[PDB]
């Protein structure tokens, strides 16, 4: 049938460098070959649309930027049929996306998999006033040493589900 | 050696029912038997510490509460060596935690696994002014049909990593 061997989508966007008051841009290229996704992520002061570099003539040579945040600032979230990310290659690319030089490879660390459940049950005042409780239970298989988890309690009246009576206070966090 | 066959921890906390201005409580019991974690989650107006029901005599019998939020309000996050959660049993428990009746079982839906990378590389003004870019790349294996993902771009000066130049605007989201 001569089906495509890969499909690639390119996303761009922009923000503002607060220090020099100029636009800063990102480009995210994602390629799907059927076996794996390949991500290529670039931060630059060159507009991807016009290929023109912004006016940063006053930018000092020692000024430096990161393209990633702290270990707790999630940048990538993956669906259930995507496996474990590889190491992250870091490098400097020229105006045409070609590698100028490369730095040390980074390691992906997970913040964990998040879950919720639908068709939530409810407890009425008739039961509540008897001292009854609304209870949910589930099990989670253990496949190795890292059995860490976090749990966020939730309670809300049925006609205003958005207002959490616990408001984020009593979060349960368990290491290692 | 007669090693314990299981270990259990019980977490409690409290919030406020805005409508009736009374404390509302949660209890989370987590049991580890080596093969799986078992979670038991209860929302109630009975104080777990004193075993005393708050004053909700004015609570109308038709008043109802949920113990969970929307499909996007993450309540449980699991570490890398924890597998896929089972179905969630829903039921009403009495003052002593015994089942009074049960409702329909709920289904856990994942919000995905979150990731970040450390040892982030940096680009200096000398390179930026050449029209160069800071680039990271990685691959992700595909094991099924759901290859959805989200990506949040990030850029910050190296002496103030906390201020994201993209501020959350250009988030990349891909279905199904
Ligand atoms: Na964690
Ligand atoms: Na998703």
């Amino acid at each position: 049938l001569n089906i495509a061997k890969s499909e690639t989508k390119v996303y761009t966007g922009e923000g503002v460098d607060s220090v020099y008051r100029v636009p800063i841009y990102y480009k995210l290229k994602v390629t799907n070959d059927g076996s794996k996704l390949t991500f290529t992520y670039t931060v630059t002061y060159v507009n991807p649309k016009t290929n023109d570099l912004g006016n940063i003539s006053s930018m000092r040579p020692g000024y430096s930027i990161y393209n990633s945040g702290t270990s707790t600032q999630t940048m990538l979230t993956l669906g259930s049929d995507l496996g474990k990310p590889s190491g992250v290659k870091n490098y400097i690319t020229d105006k045409n996306g070609r590698q100028v030089l490369s730095y040390n490879t980074s390691t992906m660390t997970t913040q964990g998999s998040g879950y919720t459940w639908g068709n939530g049950a409810q407890m009425n005042g008739f039961f509540a006033k008897k001292g009854y409780g609304l209870t949910s239970s589930w099990t989670v298989p253990i496949t190795g040493t890292d059995t860490s988890f976090t749990f966020t309690p939730y309670a809300a009246r049925t006609d205003r589900i958005g207002i959490n009576y616990f408001n984020g206070g009593g979060k349960v966090v368990e290491s290692s």
